[PDB]
């Protein structure tokens, strides 16, 4: 079965759509031209300003998915506005419906999710020159100096590194299927050689993104209004809901790839019934509907971690232990980023515990993620 996963980018969307039809020009020059509208202040009132428009013309999916992007990048620049403290607890009408009819017609919140800012965010500047981050640029900015370019494309050149492990899957289950000990040894070793080249694209983001300029302007646009102060009830959306909505803002949770090697090597990360394991569950919800039903299908088939664990096998345990190492070794790095990109940062600002953009206290839920992973790992049996 297809679940929307190509060969040489992944999870990522094959060569987005970069620009929308005639029809929907009016939402097109707000988002292209969204850190000047945000600067002068007057983004707000042209969007209230606008014409109701319905969802009909879209023709095809990689031409939904944009406007998923455009709508979704325009919603984050309304609510949090100049991102200083005065917010819009109400959407309008114009806006509101259609961005939710076709939230609910592609099975996703109405919310911008990473689907949406990282994985159809992008082009190439060359078609034949290969995908590498001097070739490649955004689609959609909030503000300038923000770093935007830096950020979401170093994601999704982790993304894509980490995707190549995508393809060596069928080989994994199908080695333990037919009882192939060399085959499974060699897929393994494999997926954590992939693991390790993302841990390498991964340092990227300190060339490209500046730790004030993340935190203080970027990070504002990407917060959500689910366990948020500023929105405590959440957003009501004009002409769809009665009642004001709680939704989780984006996070690098709601890939799918980084969230199927936990499932693959049965690292346990949705099971135990804790804050942590809550989080990662939910963030499925906001994962396109072909990517939710791959992460299920790898749980379907039978336990790595079970089979190489019954084997007596050193050579089979270390090559699985080798893809939980790379594992830990990411997550580690990860909460290398988080300090100089977070805490750092938030104690130079002026005048109790620290939350993400997706809603989770940041520090206890990562480390008990890398925790889980760190038991992962054999050790002689
Ligand atoms: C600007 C740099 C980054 C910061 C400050 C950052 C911070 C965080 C925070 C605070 C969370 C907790 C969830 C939330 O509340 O949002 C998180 C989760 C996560 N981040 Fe990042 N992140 C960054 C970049 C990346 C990149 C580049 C990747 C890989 C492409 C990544 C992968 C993840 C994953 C997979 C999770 C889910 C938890 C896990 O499985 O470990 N992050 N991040
Ligand atoms: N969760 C991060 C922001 C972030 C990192 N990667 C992302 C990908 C998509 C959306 C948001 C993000 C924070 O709280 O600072
Ligand atoms: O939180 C660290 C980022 C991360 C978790 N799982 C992964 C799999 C591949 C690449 C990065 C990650
Ligand atoms: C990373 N969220």
């Amino acid at each position: 079965k297809e679940y929307h996963i190509d060969e040489e980018v992944g999870f990522a969307l094959p060569n987005p759509q970069e620009n929308l039809p005639d029809f929907y020009n009016d939402w097109m020059f707000i988002a292209k031209h969204l850190p000047d509208l945000i600067e002068s202040g007057q983004l707000r009132e042209r969007v209230e300003k606008l014409n109701m428009l319905s969802i009909d013309h879209l023709t095809d999916h990689k031409s939904q998915r944009l406007a998923r992007l455009v709508l979704g990048c325009i919603t984050m620049a309304y609510v949090w506005g100049k991102g200083h403290g005065d917010v819009r607890k109400v959407l309008p009408r114009n806006i509101a419906v259609p961005y939710c009819q076709l939230s609910k017609k592609l099975e996703l919140p109405p919310i911008l999710v990473y689907a949406d800012c990282v994985l159809a965010n992008w082009k190439k500047k060359d078609p034949n020159k290969p995908l590498t981050y001097e070739n490649m640029d955004v689609l959609f900015s909030f503000r300038d100096g923000d770093c935007s370019k830096g950020f979401f494309l170093v994601s999704l050149l982790v993304e894509i590194a980490a995707a190549s492990a995508i393809k060596v899957i069928p080989t994994v289950f199908k080695a333990m299927q037919m009882q192939e000990r060399d085959t499974l040894l060699k897929a393994l070793l494999e997926i954590a050689s992939c693991l390790e080249k993302a841990l390498q694209v991964f340092h990227q983001i300190h060339d490209h993104v500046n730790p004030k300029a993340f935190f203080s302007v970027l990070r504002i646009y990407l917060s959500g209004w689910k366990g948020n102060p500023q929105l405590s009830d959440g957003l009501v959306y004009e002409g769809f809901w009665e009642d004001p909505k709680e939704f989780a803002g984006g996070s690098a949770g709601q890939s799918s790839v980084f969230q199927c090697f936990d499932v693959l090597l049965g690292i346990q990360q949705t099971a135990g019934g804790g804050h942590a394991a809550q989080f990662l569950q939910d963030m499925r919800r906001y994962m396109p509907p072909a990517h939710r039903n791959f992460l299920c299908s790898l749980e379907s088939n039978p336990s790595v971690r079970e089979f190489v664990l019954s084997k007596g096998d050193a050579g089979l345990r270390e090559a699985y232990d080798a893809c939980v190492k790379a594992l830990v070794s990411l997550r580690s790095y990860h909460l290398q980023i988080v300090t100089k990109y977070i805490l750092i940062p938030a104690s130079q600002q002026p005048k109790l515990e620290a939350k993400g953009t997706g809603g989770t206290d940041l520090m206890n839920f990562l480390k008990t993620v890398r925790s889980t992973t760190e038991k992962s790992l054999l050790k002689e049996g």
